[PDB]
């Protein structure tokens, strides 16, 4: 009867970003607001597995949070642990997210660089989590091409 | 090369009279020059799914097992996990290309949620796809049908 | 600065090929040289898990080797073990390599056959490994579309890490 309002927690994974410099977290808020959704939780967490997992679970336990969106901490180096940290908490991995994110990035944005891109999405109970790279461009593509178009559908399916 | 296939429709609600996808699989195979040697609608639970796949594997006149239905992102959708546990080697390109093609040529972003898996079991192969006839049609026309002969040939060498 | 010269080891997985008939190994060398890179190690290894892993680790331990590139031994049958053999050694798998390799192969070269193609890329310490099918067409695509464009950046990222 009306565009469902999805409530989300934004998590920016970085050892250096602050509220004044968190461009990607700010972008996530603007994209969600414009799409008719709401941000009910936001925090910048240190870049380590335990901090990331704690932030995701904190969002999960918040009554007014339906989805957890994280950005940053991804990469091919040993110090990049976002994907592994989040993967460990997922009930079911929505593999199509990471796959299509890379495919679309390759064809429409960064080309071959997308080969090194890492992203993951999945469910935890009746809620969902999407973890994307930290650049604003990665965030914008993932949100506009994949997440925003499906948020309402996913939450609906998980709550039924 | 007339590949023999078993068709498994995973559903708690479909019947022979309403199984569109199972019927479509029949038609697509027939038109392609292949044959259906086994068919059944099995309840939607992990054990019924696995038993149906293994039943096809153990049938002398079944080269390939094709299943449709039971997929999804919810807790009660277990097809991919049920079938994955039985595979010797996963043909990862099936699920991947199925989603890529679906995204580009059909359902767009909805494909991000689509689930499908293919792989080998001994000298046989299994392909599990979503339950809608559209998913079945795309998977068969774009990926499975053109490769059935090639795969069975490679596995029987 | 200047185009960094990456040092690579070429591994051809085969029970029949010889240095004279190794068409794919020769192609890899050519592509790398024209791209400004260098081959500091090369060997044709028998097609079995243990030989493949040994050849990859030998490359890792070689002081003047930054990247290991293997071709051959891939397939969907039980006797094709390259991907599983290499996968067991990787610290972190660069999933985008295999995925994009198949996607591009589908769209530009072999269509549906790409569904059966197998390839894997990943890191071992501060070094990287890419394993691709043995056909010249597979090698050409993997190298031109994905590896060559990113070699410099990858090694750079891993050297600093």
């Amino acid at each position: 009867q009306a565009p469902k309002e999805v409530r989300c927690k934004i998590v920016t994974i970085s050892d250096t970003r602050t509220e004044e410099t968190d461009k990607s977290g700010q972008l996530l808020h603007e994209l969600l607001k414009e799409a008719g959704h709401k941000v009910t939780s936001y925090e910048i967490v240190k870049d380590d597995k335990e901090s990331i997992q704690q932030a995701v679970l904190a969002g999960y336990h918040k009554e007014d949070v339906d989805v957890v969106l994280t950005n940053g901490g991804t990469g091919i180096t040993k110090r990049d642990v976002t994907i592994e940290a989040v993967s460990a908490l997922l009930d079911k991995e929505i593999v199509g997210f990471g796959e299509l994110f890379r495919m679309i990035s390759y064809l429409e944005d960064i080309g071959s660089s997308a080969m090194l891109s890492r992203a993951i999405g999945g469910t935890i109970g009746r809620k969902v989590v999407f973890s994307m790279p930290g650049s604003s461009g990665a965030v914008r593509l993932a949100m506009n091409k994949l997440i925003l178009p499906e948020l309402g559908h996913i939450t609906f399916e998980l709550h039924r």
